[PDB]
Order: structure tokens, then C-alpha cells, then sequence
């Protein structure tokens, strides 16, 4: 009866995101130090995992959302939201 | 019918802590390289996720607790967990 | 009725491990820049978490398995997975 959420984080300042799964749709905030925002991340699922890592200065993020038995990976390289090549035969 | 973990670590000890959400209750388990102890985080919520950084030496954490559509942000920086500025329109 | 995973990463390739809870059971998928598979990792189960933390070069993993109020961890440290000493009033 409550949403779920997941969260990761990078550097000092620190950057942050949370990701949150809610009747099926997962919406993510941000944080840069600022004030807290709301990012492009909107995908399906009703459970959500994240990790992430850093390639010099450039953020790499995966992040997990599952529907049922299926499971899709969308990865963030810079250059906008992407799908990955993630399977299970869950 | 099970409970609900969230788990950061930092260091090469390494310290470990793992919160747990069990019947709206959120508590901590702590571990830094002697033995396992119940830390000083206890706050209402029926899921939990969890990062953490460092700054130099100094550890920050950032609890997300969660009760229906509501979102939380509990901040460790040393000086006892205090509340966040986190939001959303859930 | 879905499915729950958590995830951890490590380098800069990077490694990648998601961890899926399904019907009381945990398996595991793996990335090491190559290609996706199944990793040794399966074990009894209704929700997951996970963290990690190099030493050097080894990749040292703590797996967070829970059935109702009981929860347990499990060690990677390069030679299989083995128990660890984790514990709570829950
Ligand atoms: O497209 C990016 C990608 O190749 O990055 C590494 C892994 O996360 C893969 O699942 C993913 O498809
Ligand atoms: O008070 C600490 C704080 O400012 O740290 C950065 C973010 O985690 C904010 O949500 C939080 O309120
Ligand atoms: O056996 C490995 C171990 O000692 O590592 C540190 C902690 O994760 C403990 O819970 C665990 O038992």
C-alpha cells in the first residue's frame, strides 16, 4: 500500500537521485547541491533498484524496474535515457 | 509478509549499515569491524532505501523513509539524524 | 505480484551485479563488460539487498536476504559465498 523507492549518489557535493515506483510508474528526483528537481525519468515499473558509477567526471547510471517476472534496465550515459541489454528467465 | 532491508557501506574495514522496515518501523543494524550493534535510527516508515558518501573522513547518509505516497529524508552528517528538504508529488 | 531486485557496481568497466527475489527465491545476473549471465549466487529469499566495497583489486560482497522477520547475510570474498555473522531482534 506504499511506494517504493531507491536511491544513489556520486561525488561530494553530493549529487543525488531517488527513483520511485508508484501504481506502476517510476519518477525520479534530483539533487545538485541547489535545490531538489525533477528529472527526465519516467519508465514503467512497479519496482525499481539503482546503482551507478563515475568515468572520470561523467555519471553512468543503471537503473532496475520490474513489472511481474520481467525486468528492463535503462541506462543513462549522458546523452539521454536508454534501454539496456539486461535479461533474466525469471 | 517479510520485512524490508536497505543496505550502504564506505571504507575498506569496511562500515556497514543495514536498515530494516518492519510494520511501519524503520531501525538500523551497524557494523564497523568488531561486531554487530543496533544503531541510533529509529523512524516511522514501511519502505526504506538508503546511499551514503564521504567527505575526506567524514560520513554522510541519507535515509529514505516512506509511508504511503509520503517520502521522507532522514540526513546522518555527524551530529545525530535530522530531517531532510527532500519533496515530491506523489 | 512483481518481482524485487537490488544492485550493486564496482570499477570503472564496470561490474555490475543485480540481485532478483522471486517466489522465495534469489538468483543472481552479472556483467563484467562482455556479456550478461548468471552468477553462483542462489539462496532462500522474499526481498534482497546488497552493498560492496573493493579492497585493492577484490571485490568484497554482502548479499541481505529476508523471510518474514529473519534476515540473512551472505559474504562474498572471492572464495564463494559463505554466511556472515549479521543479526536482529526483528
Ligand atoms: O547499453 C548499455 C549497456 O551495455 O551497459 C552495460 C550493461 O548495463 C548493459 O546491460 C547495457 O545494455
Ligand atoms: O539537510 C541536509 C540536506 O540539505 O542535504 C542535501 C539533501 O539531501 C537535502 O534533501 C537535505 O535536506
Ligand atoms: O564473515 C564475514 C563478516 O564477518 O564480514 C563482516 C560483516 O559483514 C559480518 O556480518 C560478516 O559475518
Amino acid at each position: 500500500s506504499s511506494v517504493q523507492t531507491a536511491a544513489t549518489s556520486w561525488g561530494t557535493v553530493p549529487s543525488i537521485r531517488v527513483y520511485t515506483a508508484n501504481n506502476g510508474k517510476i519518477t525520479e528526483r534530483c539533487w545538485n547541491g541547489k535545490g531538489w528537481y525533477t528529472g527526465a525519468f519516467n519508465e514503467p515499473g512497479d519496482n525499481v533498484s539503482v546503482t551507478s558509477w563515475l568515468v572520470g567526471s561523467a555519471i553512468h547510471i543503471r537503473v532496475y524496474a520490474s513489472t511481474g517476472t520481467t525486468t528492463t534496465e535503462w541506462c543513462w550515459d549522458g546523452n539521454g535515457w536508454t534501454k539496456g541489454a539486461y535479461t533474466a528467465t525469471n
